[PDB]
């Protein structure tokens, strides 16, 4: 009897693991990690991965002159260490995301992700095998959009909740798009639901419709998921980037899992061609109009930036230590 | 017997009146007079003001060419004809609202900003008269930034609900700012008046604006209740709906002066600057999760209430070529 993880993959899903414990990842044979300022704070605190810290403040310490400086720097490469000691354990790509701070600036963005990129170059890791992660913002769709046609640099668009978002996304000829299931469903579930009428399912029903109806190359990887109901209706979808515990239940599972998503089907559903890419205040008005995207955008930057000034003061307490010792 | 009213102006305060109703409001002798579209659409539908909306689908039917521009042209019309009349009624100023479907949109605010005082001045009325209310977003407040320096056009910055776009409507030398009271506390809520957080934001700006010298005006706004008010007595301005105001015409509740620019000036916080920087005004306002999501909303509830003023318009408009 075949488990409901491989029968996910045979469904015609990428499976990707979300984590920074690298270390708990291989058992599922997973093809692509992701990373966020969560995971990579959690994993952060593990003392089994000290030594990747300490790697990680010796770095900083001699590339920064103000302690501002050396902790930043820091950073950058707790970042890189996680993602070198991933792409060891995956056959793909590992998603690294831009400081969250950053949302609003597409300049720095772009600097950011041309630098993470120099740190993977370093550690002897092509660009090829890395997905710059940005926040859905019209600013991180538009450094995307500079990334990969000017540099090419593949980016991971995230903290996407509405189709406008994706719209966007798919004109701007990102790689890949990473549309929120849970958060959706979240915030109209406090406004449960069956997996048919999941707000979150029937969102990423619709990007997927409409990405493949048209023909946008863009690959859609389901995200955020808060049950198994969710990721059986959209069992067929490109990727989908699954937490440990969600890994862990279809590892140890014999239940079914059946293609529900394909090309050739959902193409008949996709909606009539609109564009947003060209037109700053008509994507910034539509948006504005869905207010559970808006928010959750809104709060989604917030909460990674608040998981980034945690893990610069775990960074700070380290930089202290190696100092004095 | 002096009134609540009148003891609210001798604490400094100028009376705004928060209508379209002009009829109704030469009791209260305000000083100015603010128009929204809810207001706007809510007088519109009173039926002793049907000659100011015929007037105004006449004029967007000889201006338009598709049903959609006629409808436009005549919701332009209207604001401008409620307004014409504000301004024979109040000694001081009327604010007419910028389409709050172009919140995000700076040249488009510019453009509509130009037409609406075109439209008043073809009306007779000097523009020194007019404030062009916009939407604080960082789009409105680099058009109100504009308008003010290039084109000498005074603007009322609103749906303002924190100190950063207060920062930087300051630095963009807008004429007046009307931040809202009531919806920041209603946040929060879901208080005593000394502990509103309406209140304290309110006072924060003041102190700040009257420490620094920053000649914009401040007219508290969206007042809930007296307690609220009476906070507040002695701030520059506040506009007042007509049950607000009705309260304390018959009222004779003590107000005294609570804030002037000589104490507030005390607690004002260091300076600090945005009007330069669009990333960090960004990024800093989306800090304030309050201020984010009530602006957000904002937009949304003044583009719903444009939405159904065009209902109404292109009823009567149908109305017209019909009969």
């Amino acid at each position: 009897a075949t488990s409901s993880l491989e029968q996910l993959k045979k469904a015609g899903t990428h499976v990707v693991a979300d984590s920074g414990d690298f270390e708990a990842i291989s058992k599922y044979e997973p093809q692509d990690s992701t990373t966020n300022p969560s995971l990579i704070l959690a994993a952060s605190k593990l003392e089994k991965y000290a030594r990747f810290i300490d790697a990680a403040v010796e770095y900083g310490r001699k590339h920064g002159k103000t302690d501002h400086e050396k902790i930043e720097n820091a950073m950058d490469k707790i970042l890189v260490e996680f993602g070198t000691q991933i792409l060891k354990v995956v056959p793909g790509r590992v998603s690294t995301e831009v400081d969250a701070r950053l949302s609003f600036d597409k300049k720095a963005t772009v600097k950011k992700a041309l630098h993470i990129i120099k740190l993977y170059k370093d550690a002897g890791v092509p660009k090829e095998r890395v997905l710059i992660k940005i926040a859905s913002t019209w600013e991180g769709i538009q450094a995307a959009r500079e990334l990969e046609v000017k540099h090419g640099i593949h980016c991971n668009m995230t903290l996407l909740f509405s189709f406008t978002q994706a719209v966007a996304c798919a004109e701007a000829n990102v790689t890949l798009i990473s549309p929120f299931v849970g958060r959706i469903m979240d915030f109209y579930k406090a406004l449960d639901y069956t997996a048919e009428t999941d707000p979150g399912v029937l969102s990423v029903k619709k990007i997927y419709s409409y990405y493949k109806r048209h023909g946008y190359a863009t690959e859609v990887m389901a995200a955020s998921f808060r049950n198994l109901d969710e990721l059986k209706a959209l069992a067929g979808i490109d990727n989908m980037t699954l937490p440990l515990n969600l890994l862990e239940q279809l590892y140890e599972s014999t239940d079914p899992i059946e293609n529900k998503l394909n090309s050739e089907s959902a193409k008949e559903e996709g909606v009539e061609k609109v564009s947003f890419i060209n037109d700053e205040p008509h994507f910034r008005y539509v948006l504005n109009e869905d207010q559970m995207a808006t928010e959750k955008l809104s709060d989604g930057i917030r909460k990674f930036s608040a998981d980034i000034e945690a893990l610069y003061k775990l960074v700070e307490e380290k930089m202290l230590e190696h100092h004095h010792h």
